[PDB]
C-alpha cells in the first residue's frame, strides 16, 4: 500500500511535470483529474458517519475530566503549535527569500468579502438547531457537539435503576457502534484506490501548477516547505520525543495520512484516514473521537507558517518593512486564520487577507492585489505541504494528550 | 430550578427595563441576547430526535383507538379553547378599550401577503415525501405522521409468525427509544442553564420594547394579559377542575414549560421540556408524544385572543363600528389564523392579515397599515404572553384526554 | 384489492373521459386530482427507507460473484432490453403511421437545454458525498451505493474474531431491517388507498389529455401501444419462458406494480409496490433490492420504445425520410436517452430531444417545435403506457437474474 502510493505519488508527480511543459495542462484536466476525484469523493463520504457513529460511542470515556482535561489540554496545545509555526515561518521568511523584484501587471482583481460573521454568530452557531440537518450537510462542528452531548446522555442511561431504560440504551450505543466499526472496514477499502487517486491527482497538480514554480515564486515556494519541514521536525519530533513517544513509530503508522492530506489537499476530506490512523496506533476512541474532527478545523499549523511566510512575500513585492517588531500581529492574525482557515481545497490563501490587513497591507490598492495573484498562481503547490503539517500536527497532539490523560 | 429562573425572571425584567431608560437597548442586544440565544439553541437542538423518537414508541398503545380515538377527541378540545379564546378577547377588547386616538404618521408600508398557500396545498403537505428529509428540515408536522406510520408498523411486525421479524423489529424499536430516552437525559441538563438564558432574555425583550408600553398601547398590552389572564382562570382551570384533575398539581407541574414558553416565544421550540413535562406527570407515551406536537402548531388560544383584541384595536384608530353582530367573522377567521399560526419567534401579528382583512380592514390602506404598525412595536412583549397561553393551553387539553381515554 | 383497483381505473378512465367531452376538465383537476395525489405522496413516502434499509440488509448474499455477477448480468439485460424495444418502436412506427399531414401552426416556443451536465460529471456523482444528505434528497442512486457499501462493510463486521465488533454489527444490521420490515407492512397499508387514488388519478388524465387522443395523434398513440403490446409479449413473455419461469405467475404477482406504474406514471414512485412485489415472488431481498432500484432509472424499455415511435413521428409531420438506414442513430439514441430519462412524472418527452438532434432534426426549428408539442399534448396518455412497460421489465430482469445467478 505505502509503497503502491509512493510509486504512484512519485512517478505521478513527474509523469505531471512533463506534461505541463509540453502543454498539455489542461489535458491532464479532462482526462487524469477525474481518477483522482473519485478517490477524494470515495473519501468524503465516509466524513460523516464515522465522525458521528465515532463519538457517541466515543462518549465511553468518564465525561467530566477526560472528555473536559483532554479537550483544554489539546485546544492548549492546538494554540501553541499554531503560535509557534507562524513565528517558525517569520523567520524562514527572513533567512530563505520572499522576493524584492517588483511586481509587474498591476490590478489583478480581487473581490472584498468584508461581509465576514460576527465572531458571535460563529460560537453561538456551534450549537446545532437540527442535529440531523447539521449532520446531512457537512457541518463536521455542531455535529461534534451534538455527538458529545448524545454520547454523554447515553452513558447516564446505562446507569440506571431500570432494565427497560439501560437496554434499549444500549441497543442504540451498539447500531451506533456498528456502523462506526462498519466505515473503517471501508476507510480500508477504499484506501487501496489511493495508489491510483493519488498518481491522477498530483499528475493534475503539478501539469497544472508545478510547471510555474520558478522566480520569485521558487524562492517562496521553497521557503514554505522549508519552514514546513522544519515544523515537524523542530516542533512534532521535539514535542514527541519529551513526551514519550517513538518518532519512527509515528511517522510510519500515520504515513498514511500523511499522503492523503498531501494529495487531497482536504484536511477535513482526510479526517477518515486521519481517523483509521490514530485508532490503529491504539488511542481510545475517547480521543481520537474528540481531537481530529475539533482539529481538523482548528490546528492548522501549516496555513499559519503559510500565512507568515506570504505576509512577508507582499511586504518585499511592496517595499514596507513588514512593520518590524509589529509582525508580532501577523504571528497573532495568523494563528486567528488558522482557527478560521476552512479544510477545503484550497481557502486559507483566501482566509490569508484578514492577517496582510492586519499588517497593513489589504487586498485592495492593486499592488498588493496583483501580488497576491501571483501566489494564487502557485497555490495547488504551496497547499499539498502545509495542508500535511496541518493534519500531522493534529495527530501530534492526539499522540501527546494521549498518554497525558 | 424554578427559583433559580424566577429569579433571573424578574431580576432579568427590572435589568433590562431600567436599561432601556437610559438608552442602553443596543448594548443589552449586542451583549445579553446571546446569553439568551443559547439558550434557545439548546432547546431547538432536541426538538427533532425528541419528537421523532417519542411516537416511533409512541406507537406502543393501541393503534386503532387509542391514536384514533385520542385524536378525534384532542382536535374537538382545540378547535374550541381557540374559537372561546378569541370571543373572551373581543369581550376582552370592547370592555378594555383598545384606543379611538387617531393613527399618527402616515408611511407604515406593509406589503400583501396574498400569496398565502391553498389548502388543498398544506393539507397533502403533512404526507412527507422524504421522512429523512422531513425529519432533517424541521417539519414537524410529516414527521409526526410519519413517526406513527413507522409505529404502528413496527407494532404489527412484533405479532409476527417469524421470530426473526420481531427480533429486529423490537432492535430498532428499542434503538428507537434509546434517542427518545437519552433526549430527556438532556432536556434536564440543557434546562440547567435556562437561568442564565430566561435573564438574558427578558433583558433584551423589555430594555427593547418594554420601554415602549405607553400610550394606547399600555391599554393594548393590558387587555391583552387581562384577557390572557382569565383564558387560564375561566377556561383552563374551570375545563381541567370539571374533569376531575388538581389544577395546583397541574401548574405545579406544568411550571417548567410554561416558562421557557414565556420568555422564549417559541411554542414549538419549547416542545421538549413540554414534552418533558407531560412525561414528568404520567401521560402515557401514546398521548403526550402526539398531543403537543399536533399541538404547538395547530392550538394557540393565546395568538387567536392576541388576534381579537387587536382586530378592534385597528378598528378603533380607524373609526369602524367592529362590524358589529358581524364580528362572529374575527371569532371565525382568528380560530382559523391560530391554527396556521406557527410556533416560530413572532409570526401570530404576521397571520393576523388574514384575520385583519376578514373584517374588512386590508394592510395595504396606509391607516390600518400605520395601525398595525405601532403594535408591531411592542410585540416581544405581547407575544410573551401569549406564547404561554399557548403552551399551557397544549398541556390542559393532554391532561383532559389523559383522563378520559 | 387486484379488482377494486382494476374497477376503479375502469369506472375512473370513463368518468374522466366524460367530464371531458362535455368541458369539466379544470374541475376534475380542482376536486378529483388531489384524491390520486394523495396516493402518490403515499408512495413516494416509502421510497427512501425502503430503498436504503432493504439493502443495506440485500448485502446479505455472497459480496463478490452474486452482487458483481447479479450486477453485469442485469446491466446486459437492460441494454438489450431496452435497445430492442426502440427498435420495436421503428417497425411499429413504418408499419402503424405517424401521420404525412402537414404540421400546422408555427409558433409554439421550446426552449434549447444545452446545459446538459457531462458524462463524467454524471459518473462521479453516483459516489455520495454524504450518505446522509443523499439519504434525505431522493438520490436513489448514490444512496444506493451507499448501502451496498455499509452492508458489505458489516458482513465482514459480523465475521470478526472480537465478539463486541459482531454484536454491534448484528445489532445495527437489525435496526435496519427492522424498518426495512416496517417499511413493507406499510406499502400494504398505503395500498389499500390505491383504488381511490388509482381512480382519482385516471379520472385527471383522460379527462385532460384523453379528449385530445385523435387524428394522427390517435394513429401514434395506438403506434405506442401496440408496440409496447408487442414489447411484452415477444420479449418479456418469450424472454421468461426461454429461462423457466411462468409468464401468467409473473404478470400476475406483478399486477401490482403493473398498475401502479401506469397510474402514478411515476416508475420511481412505485419502487415500494416493485419492491414488494419482488419479494412478494420470494427473489432474494439481495437481488431485488439492487436490480430494481438501478433499474428505475437504466432500464425504460417503455419511454425508448416511446422514443422511436416519436422521432418518427416528427421526421413524418416535417417531411424527411427518417434518415433511412441511419435510423439506427435512433436506435442508438434512444437506449441512450433510456437511460438518462429519470423516473420521475413525465420527463421521457423532455428528454427525447438528445434522439431528435441526433436524428437530424432539433428541436428549436420552429417546424419541428411545433410538431413535439403536440406529442407533448397526449403525454400523459402516451406516458401511462411506456411507465408501465418500464417497470414491468424492470421485474422481467430481476425475475431472470433471480433463477440464473
Amino acid at each position: 500500500v505505502l509503497q503502491k502510493i509512493l510509486i504512484g505519488l512519485i512517478l505521478g508527480a513527474i509523469v505531471g511535470l512533463i506534461l505541463g511543459h509540453y502543454g498539455y495542462a489542461h489535458a491532464v484536466h479532462t482526462y487524469v483529474k477525474p481518477f483522482g476525484d473519485l478517490f477524494v469523493r470515495l473519501l468524503k463520504m465516509l466524513v460523516m458517519p464515522i465522525v458521528f457513529a465515532s463519538l457517541v460511542v466515543g462518549a465511553a470515556s468518564i465525561s467530566p475530566a477526560r472528555l473536559g482535561r483532554v479537550g483544554v489540554k489539546i485546544v492548549v496545545y492546538y494554540l501553541l503549535t499554531s503560535a509557534f509555526a507562524v513565528t517558525l515561518g517569520i523567520i524562514m521568511a527572513r533567512l530563505f527569500n520572499p522576493g524584492a523584484g517588483i511586481h509587474l501587471a498591476v490590478g489583478g482583481q480581487q473581490f472584498q468579502p468584508h461581509q465576514a460573521p460576527p465572531l458571535v454568530h460563529i460560537l453561538l452557531d456551534i450549537v446545532p438547531t437540527n442535529p440531523f440537518g447539521a449532520l446531512a450537510n457537512g457541518q463536521v462542528l455542531p455535529t461534534i457537539f451534538f455527538a458529545i452531548i448524545l454520547g454523554i446522555a447515553i452513558t447516564y442511561l446505562m446507569n440506571s435503576e431500570n432494565e427497560k431504560v439501560r437496554k434499549s440504551a444500549e441497543t442504540l450505543l451498539d447500531a451506533i457502534n456498528g456502523l462506526a466499526e462498519a466505515m473503517y472496514k471501508i476507510v480500508n477499502g477504499v484506501m487501496q484506490y489511493a495508489p491510483i487517486g493519488v498518481f491522477a491527482l498530483i499528475a493534475y497538480v503539478m501539469a497544472e501548477q508545478g510547471v510555474h514554480v520558478v522566480g520569485e515564486l521558487a524562492k517562496v515556494t521553497a521557503a514554505v516547505y522549508v519552514g514546513l519541514t522544519l515544523q515537524i521536525l523542530l516542533v512534532y519530533f521535539v514535542l514527541l520525543k519529551i513526551y514519550g513517544i517513538d518518532p519512527i513509530s509515528f511517522i510510519k503508522h500515520a504515513k498514511d495520512a500523511m499522503l492523503t492530506a498531501f494529495v487531497t489537499r482536504s484536511s477535513s476530506g482526510t479526517l477518515p484516514v486521519t481517523m483509521r490512523v490514530a485508532k490503529e496506533m491504539g488511542i481510545s476512541e475517547g480521543i481520537y473521537s474528540f481531537t481530529l474532527p475539533l482539529g481538523a478545523t482548528i490546528n492548522m499549523d501549516g496555513t499559519a507558517l503559510y500565512q507568515g511566510v506570504c505576509t512577508f512575500f507582499i511586504a518585499n513585492a511592496l517595499g514596507s518593512h513588514l512593520t518590524v517588531g509589529q509582525q508580532l500581529t501577523i504571528v497573532l492574525t495568523a494563528v486567528l486564520a488558522s482557527i478560521g482557515t476552512a479544510g477545503v481545497p484550497g481557502a486559507g490563501a483566501i482566509m490569508l487577507a484578514m492577517v496582510l490587513h492586519s499588517v497593513g497591507l489589504p487586498l485592495t490598492d492593486p499592488n498588493v492585489a496583483a501580488a497576491y495573484a501571483m501566489i494564487l498562481g502557485i497555490d495547488a503547490i504551496l497547499d499539498m505541504g502545509r495542508t500535511m503539517v496541518n493534519v500531522t500536527g493534529d495527530l501530534t497532539g492526539t499522540a501527546i494528550v494521549a498518554k497525558t490523560e
